[PDB]
């Protein structure tokens, strides 16, 4: 969840990287 | 996580669709 | 605010509306 | 803003509360 | 998913409580 | 009404940024 939280923060899917579970 | 990231971009319990689960 | 909450559910910027004060 | 991101969280239009102006 | 979409809004991480499941 | 909708997007206050007003 946190790992989603800063994902979302560097932009989600446009991050390029894979959304995390935690 | 995708669709999730979606799902919040539309205002999460706002939108008036379940949250899902990718 | 409660449009801009419509607004959000209908995909935002790709809802090709502009999003609206309320 | 932040408060108005809280209010779509809990339900936007339908959660029986007012759209903040934060 | 609805509980962590408020967790977001109220800091997320930084918020002094863990992620949500729901 | 854009700005913010992307801020959203990245997680509203979970994202380390203030919320912008447009």
């Amino acid at each position: 969840g946190d790992a989603y939280a800063q994902w979302l923060a560097d932009g989600g899917p446009s991050s390029g990287r894979p959304p995390p579970s935690g």
